[PDB]
């Protein structure tokens, strides 16, 4: 003789999850993000720390997003953003990468840190 759990008063799944009733016992179908034999687990998508450089990860449901730290961009803030990649520095100047930040290295004889002042 088999008893459903399921079909019983509460549902023994958490998180809504389906609860497939089975010969003996009973099992659970979990939804995403969460796992356990009876769906209890809410699943740390950040507990590996997938957020690079002082980034802040966001524990959700079935996934991780990470909140750069300016400066930093992607989806683990991995990249350095090339700020010289726009070009910046006005007639050919060198351009200097830093965070969140350029360094113009302007040609003779323009200044400063555009290069658009004009010295004649
Ligand atoms: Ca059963
Ligand atoms: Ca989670
Ligand atoms: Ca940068
Ligand atoms: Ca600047
Ligand atoms: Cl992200
Ligand atoms: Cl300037
Ligand atoms: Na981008
Ligand atoms: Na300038």
């Amino acid at each position: 003789q088999d008893v459903d759990e399921c079909s019983l008063g509460a549902n023994p799944c958490e998180h809504a999850g389906k609860c497939i009733n089975t010969l003996g016992s009973f099992e659970c179908q979990c939804l995403q993000g969460y796992t356990g034999p009876r769906c209890e687990i809410d699943v740390n998508e950040c507990v590996s720390n997938p957020c690079q450089n002082d980034a802040t990860c966001l524990d959700q449901i079935g996934e991780f997003q990470c909140i750069c730290m300016p400066g930093y961009e992607g989806v683990h803030c991995e990249v350095n953003t090339d700020e010289c990649a726009s070009s910046p520095c006005l007639h050919n100047g060198r351009c200097l990468d830093k965070i969140n930040e350029f360094q113009c290295e302007c040609p003779t004889g323009f200044t400063g840190h555009l290069c658009q002042v004009d010295l004649h």
